[PDB]
């Protein structure tokens, strides 16, 4: 009740921050995480041992992959975070409570392979999902760790006050497959700019919402050098270990998948930041002004992956 976590003075002051990395100290994660509900929706969200046992079972729900682990979980939370604290009155007190939790969850039982190669292998999950494969199955993981016994920190809301939040988290998780990424933004580009984006048209949430999660989930590239150098070779361990597997099934995999193309990375860097990164941080800026660090990181880091095309790293 009285229980406030607090967090040594470095990480204290560095949390707050956009760029600030979650360390490599894996048993301090969780009591990050909670620290970041406690300040971004009040100490009284949620029953602590609930919390706590949620935090836990999704924690053991995460694999070992290079990747799409348990660290890139409390990551994406931690820009959430930050963009949550920094337009404090924009959300409801049931989006705080929701978009912390979608974020903790939103790669639940990921494999580390691509939706693209799901369909083709036939996994099982593609029978039962076309379309944002992994991440409907998330979203079905997350249900099913919340309806453990224990588990349901949402037990003191309304039948109703429920109903929205497993929404805000269902439409949050859904939004992190980037193949719906480019029609969303263009769509609050064009919104944005012609005015007629309103804050409380539901449908237009909706979409804000899933770009801050795009931008979360990208947030590898919102980091300082070293941490966004040093992620990109996770990233491509699995995106390589899947370019493995598509020549297994007698497939030549996409250039970014094939570990035969290292060489090309700086430039594949260039792409990803130019078609995906950029814009995505941009529209963010224009929509939610505070989230402008974002962007600004993102181009620092740009200018960093041109440094190295440029033989001067
Ligand atoms: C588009 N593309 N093409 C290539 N290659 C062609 C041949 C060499 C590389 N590499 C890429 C981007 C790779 C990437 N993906 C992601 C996803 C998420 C984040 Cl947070 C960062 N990144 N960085
Ligand atoms: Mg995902
Ligand atoms: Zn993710």
């Amino acid at each position: 009740g009285l229980m406030q976590f607090t967090l040594p003075v470095r990480l204290c002051k560095e949390i707050e921050l956009f760029h600030f990395d979650i360390g490599p100290f894996e048993n301090m994660w969780p009591g990050i995480f909670v620290y970041m509900v406690h300040r971004s929706c009040g100490t009284s969200c949620f029953e602590l041992e609930k919390l706590c046992r949620f935090i836990m079972s999704v924690k053991k729900n995460y694999r070992r992959v290079p990747y799409h682990n348990w660290k890139h979980a409390v990551t994406v939370a931690h820009c959430m975070y930050a963009i949550l604290q920094n337009n404090h009155t924009l959300f409801t007190d049931l989006e705080r409570k929701g978009l912390l939790i979608a974020c903790l969850c939103h790669d639940l039982d990921h494999r580390g392979f691509s939706n693209s190669y799901l369909q083709k292998f036939d996994h099982p999950l593609a029978a039962l999902y076309s379309t944002s494969t992994m991440e409907q199955h998330h979203f079905s993981q997350t249900v099913s760790i919340l309806q453990l016994e224990g588990h349901n920190i949402f037990s003191t809301l309304s039948s109703s006050e429920y109903e929205q939040v497993l929404e805000i988290i269902r439409k949050a998780i859904i939004a992190t497959d980037l193949a719906l990424y480019f029609g969303n933004r263009k769509q609050l580009e064009e919104m944005y700019q012609t005015g007629s984006l309103n804050l409380n048209n539901q449908s237009h949430r909706d979409r804000v919402i899933g770009l801050m999660m795009t931008a979360c989930d990208l947030c590898s590239v919102t980091k300082l050098w070293p941490v966004t150098k040093l992620t990109a070779n996770d990233i491509y361990a699995e995106f390589w270990a899947e370019g493995d597997e598509m020549k297994k099934l007698g497939i030549q995999p996409i250039p970014m998948m094939d570990r035969d193309k290292k060489d090309e990375v700086p430039q594949g860097q260039l792409g990803f930041y130019n078609a995906v990164a950029i814009p995505c941080y941009t529209t963010l800026t224009q929509i939610l002004p505070p989230t402008e660090p974002l962007l600004k990181a993102c181009r620092d880091n740009l200018s960093q992956w041109e440094k190295v095309i440029r033989g001067e790293e």
